[PDB]
């Protein structure tokens, strides 16, 4: 099963972090813990997912350093509320996804394969 | 394709440094550039992807935080050559896997989606 502070859903285990992190370091958070930070390579579910939230917003798996795409996978094919242009980053929260500076500080989500 | 500077082996793009920086550089490096430093989430390919390389060390997603493991994968399973307790971080080359202290500057490996 999922380990402890984790949560099931489907065929993996998040995390939903109390603590809030910049991007960065929220990478480093799920990276240490053997996760990635959330991602939607489909392109979908963003909205499903999103009704288990509320709005405050969560950093996931998404950002624009070559694009906006999926960290370590396709391209992002959904839209994000980008209200200025040099937001890099991506996070998810009720009504969807929305850019924000990468500096700020934010709870994170980690996934992983339930083994 | 890969952008200039990079390499492409099946399904993704790999960085080759030529200048050096300790483990937390290399790793930010990777990080910043859409990227991650190499991991083996799978615990194999080690040596075949190390007939690539020669007697010079590259830094990898390998560490030992709590435990040897790969940043964003499982524990590892394969054994890595560590002289000293000690020793963090792990490096790779054509011999296999071997701990070194993060503070030392070596060459280092990013892998990134082809697109």
């Amino acid at each position: 099963m999922c380990p402890i502070l984790w949560t099931r859903n489907g065929s993996h285990c998040y995390y939903f972090s109390m603590e809030k992190k910049d991007w960065n370091s929220s990478l480093k958070f799920c990276a240490d813990k053997g996760s990635h930070l959330l991602t939607f390579p489909d392109n979908q579910g963003v909205k499903l997912f999103g009704e288990y939230l509320g709005q405050d917003f969560y950093w996931i798996g998404l950002r624009n350093i070559d694009g906006w795409r999926w960290e370590g996978g396709p391209a992002l094919s959904l839209r994000i509320l980008t209200n200025s242009l040099i937001q890099r980053c991506g996070a998810i929260h009720r009504n969807g996804l929305q850019a924000s500076s990468c500096e700020v500080a934010l709870q994170w989500i980690c996934k992983k394969v339930l083994y």
